[PDB]
Parts: structure tokens; C-alpha cells; sequence
């Protein structure tokens, strides 16, 4: 029986509630037996200032530290140069050779990977998940500008996704409480580094 | 004067959105403290005791947050305007603000004493979006309670829905399993 591995990769600035809530579904959903957070190292600049990478790893790891069944990787973050997923995977793939992979991300994110990054390798690598938050109208037909292998790609809609990192962090800058969105360790993470309060 | 919050609901179970949605009222409104109350009930519905206890659980760790047991110790079916009745008693100078999900604020109307419940109060309705009395629109009342106890009769898992504690009350007194 080879080993089936989540790869739950993110920004995660901050993680919330609704990135744990997706990650259990999936890893229940897909009879996966362990689901690796992977922290993007340096994410593609946006429009946006993230917060430095060693604050989201440990923001991470402070979030899924309960979980039995969670582990983070600094895969993403101790890679030079911007991050990309056909990296992640091959990275997994050799600290795992025996294991079959299911990358999960946000589907806008997995849109963006599939339209940039090399298919023959992405799904040579790894079978994928894509999660969304309620009113998100995706098709699988286009997410992608082709037919995609065979049961290369699954898309979940998880209720909690509702809640988002950008309303964290707007919400933190505001003086306004982030408790239950964010799990508790992490909230107390943000304020004493002033992450967003500033 | 001092003002408190009244969230009322059913709470089977309590859950991370029931959280989120206090949190937020009594921030925008300044609100001193918020009062949890879980509402009597005779779809089988948990038994009180239990309901209660799931929500002093979820509550605990928040200073600002209370439970009462004022309808569920009353008797019988609960009456909002029995549950103002009461807290205005047990704090006369303090002004109410009653929080509820909207779309059951949305028949306040057909609730007993509809004349009196707004002389006692001000009415606060939580929404998820895409949804006198004030609307707050709440992104994580997208959990419901009706999914948490779908997912654990079907053995599948409410981490992270549910705060901790609540989750592993729920699974010991198989609540929704069987
Ligand atoms: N265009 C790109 O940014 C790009 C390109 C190639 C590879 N990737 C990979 O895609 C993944 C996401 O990167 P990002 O987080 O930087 O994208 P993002 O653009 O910051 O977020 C895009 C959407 O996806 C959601 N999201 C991201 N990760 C998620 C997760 N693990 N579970 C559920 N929802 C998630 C975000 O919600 P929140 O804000 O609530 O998380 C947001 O709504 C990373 O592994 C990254 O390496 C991204
Ligand atoms: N005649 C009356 O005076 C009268 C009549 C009806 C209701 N009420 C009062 O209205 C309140 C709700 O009763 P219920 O909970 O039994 O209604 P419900 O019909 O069980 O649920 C109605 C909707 O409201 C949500 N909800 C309930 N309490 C909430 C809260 N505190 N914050 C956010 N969402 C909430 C539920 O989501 P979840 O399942 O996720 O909670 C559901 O979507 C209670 O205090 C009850 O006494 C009074
Ligand atoms: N899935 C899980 N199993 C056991 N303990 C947990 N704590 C948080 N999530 C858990
Ligand atoms: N609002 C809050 N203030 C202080 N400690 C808390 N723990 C959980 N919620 C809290």
C-alpha cells in the first residue's frame, strides 16, 4: 500500500481557520495519510508586501502543530528564486519516492500553475486539488486551456474558505479582532511581531 | 450605561462561525461583554445540558464572552421577549443588544410580543454574505451547524469548524453519531 501524501501549498499570510478546515476535508476525502503544509518561499509579487518567510513557516507550524496527521516542509523556503510548483513537487517527490502526491492550493492559484508551468512534469509528479470558498465560479474546463490527464485534477468547494488571509491581515491593520478566524497561538504570533500593524 | 450582548441560538453544536460572529458585533458596537445564551428546545435536537456545555467550552478563553442558562432553565418552549425579560432583570441599567443569524430576525414580526421585544432591545442580524435592526455580514457563518452534524454522523471530521474541545465533546457523547 504506497503512502498517499496532501502537498498544501500556500502563502499563508496569515494561515486561518479556513486553510486547516480544507486540509482536513481533502485528506479525508482522498483517504490521504498525512497532509504536508509547504509555506511559499518567495510568492510572485503582487500589486503587496508579504511578510517575511520565517514568520509564515512558524505561523504555520504554530497553526498545524495539534494535527497528528499535519507536518510543514521548508521545501519552498529554502529554495532561492521565486517559487514554483513543478519545483515543490520534484523536491516532495524525492523526499518521497514511494508516495503518491496530491497537491491541494486555492483553484485561482492552480489556474496560474497550469498555464505556466510544465503539464508533462506537473502531473508526472502529482495528481491535484483544487479548493474554493463559497460563490467562487470555476469550471473544471477552465481552469485550465486544455483537456487535463485522466484523474489529474479534483476541485473541492470548502464553506469556510469564506474566510481570507487579505480580510486578516486588513482587519489586524484596523485594530479589529481576528479571534477564531485565525487559530490561537497564531493570532497572538501576529500582534507581538506587528505583522499588519504597521 | 453599560452595554451587553445577547446571542442567542440554539448552538447544536456551537461552532467557530457562532465565534467569529460575536467577536465582530461586540467589536463594531462596543459592546462590554456578550451573553451566550443556548435556546430550550424539546430532527432531534441534543439535549440541553449538552448544548450548554458545548458552549461554556467554546467560550471559556474569551474574557468578554458569558453563557446563561436563562431559557433553558425556564421551561418549556423559548420566547426572546422571556429572554430580554430576564437579563434586563438580572442587569436593569444596562442597554441590550440581542444577536441572532438574520434569517431568523427575518420573522421577528411573527415572534410573540413583537412590541415589547423592540422597548427591551436593540436587534443585531448575522449573515453569511450574499445576504431598529442592524445587518452584519459575517464570512465565516459559511460553517454551519447543520454541516458539522452531518459531517460527524457520517464519521467524517469537524476539526477546525468546531473549536477544540467542542469537537472531542461531541465525538465521546456520539451526539450526532448513531
Ligand atoms: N500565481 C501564483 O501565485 C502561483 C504560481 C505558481 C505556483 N503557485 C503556488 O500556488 C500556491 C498558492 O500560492 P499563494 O497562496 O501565493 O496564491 P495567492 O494568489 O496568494 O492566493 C490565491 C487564492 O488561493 C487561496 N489559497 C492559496 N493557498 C491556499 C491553500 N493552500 N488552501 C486554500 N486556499 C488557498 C488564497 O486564499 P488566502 O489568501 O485565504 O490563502 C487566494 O484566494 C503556492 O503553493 C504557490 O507556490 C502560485
Ligand atoms: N418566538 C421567538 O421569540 C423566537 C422565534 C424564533 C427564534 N427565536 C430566537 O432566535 C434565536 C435563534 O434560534 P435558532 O438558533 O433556534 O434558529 P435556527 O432556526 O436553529 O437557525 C436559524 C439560522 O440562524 C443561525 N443562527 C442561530 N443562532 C445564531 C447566532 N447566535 N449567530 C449566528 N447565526 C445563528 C443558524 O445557523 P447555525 O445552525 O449555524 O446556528 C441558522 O442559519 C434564538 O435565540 C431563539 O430563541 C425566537
Ligand atoms: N485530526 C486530528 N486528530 C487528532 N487530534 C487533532 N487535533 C487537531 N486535529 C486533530
Ligand atoms: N477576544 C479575546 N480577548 C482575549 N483573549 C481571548 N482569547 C480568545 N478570544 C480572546
Amino acid at each position: 500500500e504506497r503512502r498517499r501524501l496532501g502537498v498544501m501549498g500556500g502563502t499563508f499570510d496569515p494561515i486561518h481557520n479556513g486553510h486547516l478546515v480544507a486540509a482536513s476535508e481533502v485528506a479525508d476525502r482522498f483517504a490521504l495519510d498525512e497532509v504536508i503544509f509547504v509555506p511559499t518561499g518567495q510568492p510572485w509579487q503582487k500589486q503587496r508586501k508579504v511578510s517575511p518567510a520565517e514568520h509564515r513557516y512558524l505561523m504555520t507550524v504554530i497553526a498545524t502543530a495539534s494535527n497528528p496527521r499535519f507536518t510543514v516542509s521548508r521545501a519552498d523556503i529554502d529554495r532561492g528564486g521565486a517559487t514554483y510548483t513543478v519545483d515543490t513537487l520534484t523536491d516532495l517527490r524525492t523526499a518521497h519516492p514511494d508516495a503518491d502526491l496530491y497537491f491541494i492550493t486555492g483553484a485561482d492559484a492552480l489556474a496560474s500553475i497550469l498555464s505556466w508551468e510544465n503539464w508533462e512534469q506537473l502531473f508526472t509528479l502529482a495528481k491535484f486539488i483544487g479548493v474554493s470558498r463559497p460563490g467562487y465560479e470555476l469550471s473544471s474546463d477552465h481552469i485550465a486551456h486544455a483537456e487535463l490527464p485522466p484523474d489529474g485534477l479534483s476541485l473541492v468547494e470548502v464553506p469556510a474558505l469564506a474566510i481570507s488571509s487579505t480580510d486578516c491581515r486588513i482587519r489586524a491593520g484596523q485594530a479589529r479582532p481576528i479571534w477564531y478566524l485565525v487559530p490561537d497561538g497564531v493570532v497572538q504570533y501576529v500582534a507581538k511581531h506587528r505583522l499588519y500593524s504597521g
